[PDB]
């Protein structure tokens, strides 16, 4: 037993990190196939950044004005072209080490396993949540553009996130594979607005789950509540409200611990509104929303790939 | 910028991992050049492990007894040992995925990546320390013997980490590569004590450094204070004694924010006397010590393998 934040093993993703380098600037891409992903404005130089046009900006570029590295192999560009915000760069080269791997576009509140890297070489692995306001609270320097966010379901790499921009705020914003951004973002240096932020309630719900799978149990209560009632406090404290479809989605965790929902639910109210006492659970003080149910479930499981 | 608790890439010790089974228990191995490393305790039955004597039960084993598999590989077992707390198991072939690697024994407070694995298949990577009472905390649940935890210095792996038991309070216990315990425990089912636990001092230092480096500065204060001083406080709140060893560590990140590291013990001092106030230090409402100030480094320099 234990409960950690844990990332998917990163091998497969290893393989196609690739550094793209165009004119002066260099970062990442996703090396899939016989085709090169990354984001766009590796074609733009720091005066561009304010407002560039980035049809006009292409136009200049050449097949060999990108040059694609994999490790110490060069790769050979024979066709490039922009979809939405990212460069796809056609190589002449197959990658030996391309997974099985599927394109996705997640929904807020799911989760991801991010690939940080720089120059073409990877870092680190961390676990993240797209929140609800479509930015992400990451670790990326300058340089990690074109890092990857991934998820594994056995052998199947689907890919979902790719880094762009890190905003003024602090927080991260990015693209899916088919380089359309999540959330109200464009890929040029101003200040932007994500927008007011909630908690994502069925994650605290899993969370509570996991920690009384593992013996933390001090927060379980005498009460419990409606979905309507319940919602009432979500709304005051800035969680998502809960439907239906996120009870459905705990139904598994309810019948492995024996707690119905909504007395999960009753419990969740009192945390809000009486805290948590300078007490902890699974060995943290604050209530914790970047785990899924589906996360939850599959390390009690021990889902492998 | 941001910062996240990180595991390094585990693509190069994915490659090392097999399935070991011994009449019924089935483990994780560490197939290194021409040998697999595992726990010897995979030559115990159910009813062996509440006090096994592994040299008799070692004894009733030869070569084909041990099965050792590499995704679908069988590898062929020529030779059997046992070191320490360790099987080593000699295979007829070398690893072709074999990195250049070392074996090291960390000390308390030091950090590594963990891949926990079932069955010989990795599910997933983390980042923890070995606690001052020589546990870690982790997320290890059955037939996760055999995972290893290492380190990564540019293309050099250094495992340090081998967990072989759960203790009877939920924490977790293993060897070095050469089969020596961290801590005084045994392979065997037995209630055993871990003894008072503390905080890494100098870890919660550099987490703070770290914080200012990202912005988070409300906790500095218009005070200072002396070693000695400080470890008086430190005392009281079970915190290990700080030294000038540790003072020299934080230097680089004392001189990076301009901060002294007395002055940063100060800080640390009040948030230890006056709690955090509901307040949050990058985005944790507790006083976080899994970072080594080389961890801290690392991510705001942005070092890849
Ligand atoms: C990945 C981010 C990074 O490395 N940097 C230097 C920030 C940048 N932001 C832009 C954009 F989106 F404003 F055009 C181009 S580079
Ligand atoms: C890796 C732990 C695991 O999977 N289990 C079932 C717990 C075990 N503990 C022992 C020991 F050390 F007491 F002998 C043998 S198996």
């Amino acid at each position: 037993s234990g409960f950690r934040k844990m990332a998917f093993p990163s091998g497969k993703v290893e393989g196609c990190m690739v550094q793209v380098t165009c004119g002066t600037t260099t970062l990442n891409g996703l090396w899939l196939d016989d085709v090169v992903y990354c984001p766009r404005h590796v074609i733009c130089t720091s005066e561009d950044m304010l407002n560039p046009n980035y049809e006009d900006l292409l136009i200049r570029k050449s097949n060999h004005n990108f040059l694609v590295q994999a490790g110490n192999v060069q790769l050979r560009v024979i066709g490039h072209s922009m979809q939405n915000c990212v460069l796809k760069l056609k190589v002449d080269t197959a990658n030996p080490k391309t997974p099985k791997y599927k394109f996705v576009r997640i929904q807020p509140g799911q989760t991801f396993s991010v690939l940080a890297c720089y120059n073409g070489s990877p870092s680190g692995v961390y676990q993240c949540a797209m929140r609800p306001n479509f930015t992400i609270k990451g670790s990326f320097l300058n340089g990690s553009c074109g890092s990857v966010g991934f998820n594994i379901d056995y052998d199947c790499v689907s890919f979902c996130y790719m880094h762009h921009m890190e905003l003024p705020t602090g927080v991260h914003a990015g693209t899916d594979l088919e380089g359309n951004f999540y959330g109200p973002f464009v890929d040029r240096q101003t200040a932007q607005a994500a927008g007011t932020d909630t908690t994502i309630t069925v994650n605290v719900l899993a969370w509570l789950y996991a920690a009384v799978i593992n013996g933390d149990r001090w927060f379980l209560n005498r009460f419990t509540t409606t979905l309507n009632d319940f919602n009432l406090v979500a709304m005051k404290y800035n969680y998502e409200p809960l439907t239906q479809d996120h009870v459905d989605i705990l139904g598994p965790l309810s019948a492995q611990t024996g707690i119905a929902v909504l007395d999960m639910c009753a419990s969740l109210k009192e945390l809000l509104q009486n805290g948590m006492n300078g007490r902890t659970i699974l060995g943290s003080a604050l209530l914790e929303d970047e785990f899924t149910p589906f996360d939850v479930v599959r390390q009690c499981s021990g889902v492998t790939f």
